[PDB]
Parts: C-alpha cells; sequence; structure tokens
C-alpha cells in the first residue's frame, strides 16, 4: 500500500476551510496537518494538489506541502491533502492571542511579503516556476511558525501564468475570494481578469490590509490597539461585495491609520506601505518585491 494517508493517523478536528476540513495528525510521530475533501469535492482538492506542487515552489514562507493521497475507509473514499503544522495556527489566531513587539511586528510582514513575492516571482529555467497570484490573502490563510515568521496557504484559488503567451492557466470566474479583502477593481468588477499582472495587483491590496492587521497589535510602552478585521468599523460581519463595494469603491474609505503609528519609524514605515497597497488603481500599487525590499532595510536598520 501507499506510505502517506495509509501511515497517518488523524488527532483533532482544526477546522472548515472553503472546501474540505483540516486536522492534525501523526505521520511518522511527527505532527501535521491534513486537509480532507469528499469524493464530489476532487476539483477543490486536485486543483490544490496541483498549485502546491508546482515547480520550485517551496519556499520559508509558503506552507510546506508533503503530498496528495487518496485513503478509502471500507466505506467511502477521502482525497487528502498534507502539510507541515503550525502550532500557532493562523495569523488571525496569533494577533487575536497576542501583541508583538516592533521586532515581532517586523518579522510578520517581511515573511509574508517575501512569501507574496516568491509566488509573484517567474523564476527562469528548465526548473523554471511561473508566476502565481493567491486570489484570497488574508490573516486566516497565513501561519505563524514557532519560529515567529509566516508562510502562506490556502492555494487552492491562486493561477500561474505563462509569461511567453501572458495567459493563465485557468479561466477565472469573478469575486472569487473573501469579500471583505477583494480590491477595489474586484468590488466594482473593473478588473481585466486576462492580464495575470491585475491578480498580483489585487494581492497587494489584501496584503496591505493584513499589515494594518499586524500593526494594530505591535505593542510599544504597552500601548496598542485590539484586534480587528479590516473595515470592522464600516460593514457588518460577512459583509456582501454591495456592502463591501459602497464603502471601500464609493465612499473611497481605507481601514484608519492611528495617530499612534507616526510616533515610531517602524510603524511610519508600515502606514506608508498600507497607503501604498490601498490605491483604487492597481496599477500604483508597491510590488511584493519592493515591500520585501523596504522591510528588509527596516529589518536590518531595527536588528532583527
Ligand atoms: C495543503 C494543506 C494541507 C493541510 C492544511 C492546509 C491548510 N489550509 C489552510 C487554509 N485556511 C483554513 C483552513 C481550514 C479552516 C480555516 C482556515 F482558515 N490552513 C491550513 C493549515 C495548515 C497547517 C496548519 N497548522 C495549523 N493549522 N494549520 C492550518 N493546507
Amino acid at each position: 500500500g501507499g506510505t502517506i494517508a495509509r501511515t497517518i493517523v488523524l488527532q483533532e478536528s482544526i477546522g472548515k476551510g472553503r472546501f474540505g476540513e483540516v486536522w492534525r495528525g501523526k505521520w511518522r510521530g511527527e505532527e501535521v496537518a491534513v486537509k480532507i475533501f469528499s469524493s464530489r469535492e476532487e476539483r477543490s482538492w486536485f486543483r490544490e494538489a496541483e498549485i502546491y506542487q508546482t515547480v520550485m515552489l517551496r519556499h520559508e514562507n509558503i506552507l510546506g506541502f508533503i503530498a496528495a493521497d487518496n485513503k478509502d475507509n471500507g466505506t467511502w473514499t477521502q482525497l487528502w491533502l498534507v502539510s507541515d503544522y503550525h502550532e500557532h495556527g493562523s495569523l488571525f489566531d496569533y494577533l487575536n492571542r497576542y501583541t508583538v513587539t516592533v521586532e515581532g511586528m517586523i518579522k510578520l510582514a517581511l515573511s509574508t511579503a517575501s512569501g507574496l513575492a516568491h509566488l509573484h516571482m517567474e523564476i527562469v529555467g528548465t526548473q523554471g516556476k511561473p508566476a502565481i497570484a493567491h486570489r484570497d490573502l488574508k490573516s486566516k490563510n497565513i501561519l505563524v511558525k514557532k519560529n515567529g515568521t509566516c508562510c502562506i496557504a490556502d492555494l487552492g484559488l491562486a493561477v500561474r501564468h505563462d509569461s511567453a503567451t501572458d495567459t493563465i492557466d485557468i479561466a477565472p470566474n469573478h469575486r472569487v475570494g473573501t469579500k471583505r479583502y477583494m480590491a477595489p477593481e474586484v468590488l466594482d468588477d473593473s478588473i481585466n481578469m486576462k492580464h495575470f499582472e491585475s491578480f498580483k495587483r489585487a494581492d497587494i491590496y489584501a496584503m496591505g490590509l493584513v499589515f494594518w492587521e499586524i500593526a494594530r497589535r505591535c505593542s510599544i510602552g504597552g500601548i496598542h490597539e485590539d484586534y480587528q478585521l479590516p473595515y470592522y468599523d464600516l460593514v457588518p460581519s460577512d459583509p456582501s461585495v454591495e456592502e463591501m463595494r459602497k464603502v471601500v469603491c464609493e465612499q473611497k474609505l481605507r481601514p484608519n491609520i492611528p495617530n499612534r503609528w507616526q510616533s515610531c519609524e517602524a510603524l511610519r514605515v508600515m502606514a506608508k506601505i498600507m497607503r501604498e497597497c490601498w490605491y483604487a488603481n492597481g496599477a500604483a500599487r508597491l510590488t511584493a518585491l519592493r515591500i520585501k525590499k523596504t522591510l528588509s532595510q527596516l529589518s536590518q536598520q531595527e536588528g532583527i
């Protein structure tokens, strides 16, 4: 028999994502995460397996993929994805549970930007990597490792670019992803989904929102903000496209940047990155690579 799902024992239910359910399991004595899909979710399982098996994808700031597998329990077939397990769980959970130091904030923001720059970057060569856009980046889809750096997960809605043709490997539907984090051009459906660069730019808007969630929890002299999701002050829980579009597109509002973030070079640089992710025009936003460079220079100056 097989060497993966056959030998893994599920221990603890973690919860349901877009499709399937995540568990903590044990494999050769080691904790692993397992995402289990049913037979009628095969397209979702296959596509996420396909993205994670992309040549040259592995990176410290992308969730470490172990395998795709099947497991037949005697009644039905389960479709498995197996990954590294991170005890802290999501950035969303971590930021709810904890405050961070200036060092902690920069590590979380730099590691996220590094993972997104790696996803976005085409690597040339025989073992080349296509450019990839995420399409559902949010704090619930980022994990915090024991070393206090992040890695990006839920690659199931990702799209891959063929640079030679400027074409994408699937036919994208409109307004996939989490409505709270949707870029203005996604909410008003103006995005040109035939241009791969548009999907990169939409990811940058979402990463800006995630940076705002992190910076709220950066405690200096015991001062910090409470955990909130972006737009907690303007839209209902589980907002509709229309509710988001009225706020982000029509009223042109973004998450508030507290006066406190001007007091501190690290928070000033973070706030400036947020503003330069939040432009209505995607073409004006920072690249992940530029954000990585800026936070790398800030990491150096603060001695992390
Ligand atoms: C490819 C694969 C295999 C196993 C888990 C995940 C995964 N997919 C998401 C997407 N997000 C998500 C999902 C469900 C419910 C809720 C959510 F936000 N997270 C994780 C994950 C991985 C590792 C880990 N370690 C501790 N938790 N944990 C979670 N991917």
